[PDB]
């Protein structure tokens, strides 16, 4: 590993996204940028490929695929194949499908042959950018040369975005949500998150539009990909796991929601009306509650605790209510296992989980794929870092969309429900860049 000191003007975002851009172009390959506090993980091109499907197993690796069928917990098998990747390298990259939480409830049998479930990658590269430096770890003459290239010849502008209409509704979200409504008022599950997807009608240039809105957001986690035909971008509001090499792991639950971004006098009142309401309160309770059960079931006896509750977390376009929650990992566990407790985040799902999840599979487009499922970084000493797949954009051949949704409860309002998925597209729809 070499190192090159940061340039002075320079956000480490905006040379990262670029670094993405410029470098990966030039090679043409494969990549995942995933920004951790403060430091911008560039993992360049695919060194070995793990996809799991619903069905099947694969690892791909020099042009080479061995193919292998697995039963039991998708955890399990993602786990064996990622700690074998890790023999190799010292990190690895990915994704992890919404779908890979419906096991645990009981619902396998309704994913269709063929579901993703994850893509995880070791890297042939990575490029870790900083407020102080960029780091090198095996870069070749190749990359390191337009590398330097980058550098001398800087950032380019981000120009002027291109707008999106997201008032239309053509999938019927105001509909599906009467529907789960109604089963609510029944006593069917307390909460259920519906989606839409949206659609942009041009290509879109992702590293620009990926340093656009990072500029509007103040996310936990962010990223930026193009891998095996997926590109897309988000930023993060929420860890659903993380697990450090010692054992400790995170989870990171928001719920409660209002406006944010529309001017200082305006995001106060918010804010105290936030802090202080009924509504609110009782469902970030309730989710503080489902997610320290589902940790208890991979933690150390009596480890697992509430280290901050229910405090104001500003993310952009929103400011949510949240809590930490922290437990020791059970020496019977693995960080597999911990992630499988957790998913699908009950942000993005509902309550009770088995039925919540359940209603998306009949009230939702499904597969979700990539929305409301993590963007993950996994060490060779046992680390995990698993951020909320929301507030993202996508693009799988020749279809570009972004895809938000809200949380229906017994009084929700399809209108009101609508808007609340208008204010979520908003982190995005105002920063893209057509390409
Ligand atoms: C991160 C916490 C919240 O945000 C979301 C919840 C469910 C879906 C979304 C979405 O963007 O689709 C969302 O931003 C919340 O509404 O409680």
């Amino acid at each position: 590993s070499s190192s090159i000191p940061m340039p002075a003007g320079v956000n480490p975002a905006d040379l990262a996204a670029e670094l993405a851009a410029v470098v990966t172009e030039s090679v043409d390959e494969d990549y995942l940028l995933y920004e951790c506090d403060g430091q911008w993980v560039l993992a360049a091109g695919v060194q070995a490929m793990v996809e799991l499907d619903s069905d099947e197993l694969r690892v791909i690796r020099d042009g080479v695929t061995r193919r292998q069928q697995w039963s039991g917990r998708p955890g399990a098998a993602l786990g064996e194949a990622v700690d074998r990747l890790l023999l190799e390298t010292d990190q690895a990259f990915g994704w992890v499908a919404f779908e890979f939480g419906v096991h645990r409830y009981g619902l396998q049998q309704r994913l269709a042959p063929h579901t993703p479930l994850a893509r995880v990658f070791s890297p042939r590269t990575r490029i870790m950018v900083s407020e102080k430096e960029i780091r090198l770890f095996d870069a070749g003459i190749r990359h390191r040369e337009a590398i330097d290239r980058l550098l001398a010849t800087g950032v380019r502008e981000v120009p002027q975005s291109r707008s999106v209409d997201v008032s239309d509704d053509p999938s019927g979200f105001r509909r599906r949500v009467a529907v789960a409504v109604d089963e609510i008022a029944a006593g069917r599950y307390h909460k259920v998150i519906l989606s839409r997807c949206v659609e942009v009608p041009f290509a879109i240039d992702f590293p620009l539009t990926y340093r656009l809105g990072r500029r509007h957001n103040t996310p936990v986690r962010s990223f930026l990909l193009q891998l095996g035909g997926i590109r897309a971008l988000g930023y993060s509001p929420e860890l659903v796991t993380a697990v450090r090499a010692d054992g400790v792991v995170i989870t990171e639950p928001l719920a409660g929601t209002r406006a944010l971004g529309r001017g200082p006098a305006i995001d106060r009142l918010a804010r105290d009306d936030l802090e202080s309401n009924s509504k609110e309160i009782v469902e970030h309770a309730i989710s503080v509650r489902s997610s320290l059960e589902e940790i208890t079931d991979i933690a150390e006896p009596g480890s697992a605790a509430v280290i901050d509750f229910m405090t104001v977390r500003e993310r952009g376009s929103v400011q949510h209510l949240g809590s930490t929650i922290r437990a020791r990992l059970d020496p019977s566990s693995d960080r597999m296992a911990a992630l499988e407790a957790l998913f699908p985040a009950v942000t993005a799902s509902g309550i009770p989980k088995a039925a919540g999840v359940e209603a998306i599979f009949r009230l939702d487009e499904c597969p979700r794929g990539l929305y409301s499922g993590a963007v993950v970084m996994l060490s060779a000493d046992g680390g995990l870092d698993a951020a909320l797949t929301l507030r993202a954009a996508y693009q799988v051949g020749g279809r570009t969309w972004l895809r938000a949704g809200a949380g229906i409860i017994e009084e929700s309002e399809p209108e009101r429900e609508f808007e609340e998925t208008c204010e979520k597209l908003s982190t995005l729809t105002p920063y893209l860049v057509a390409r």
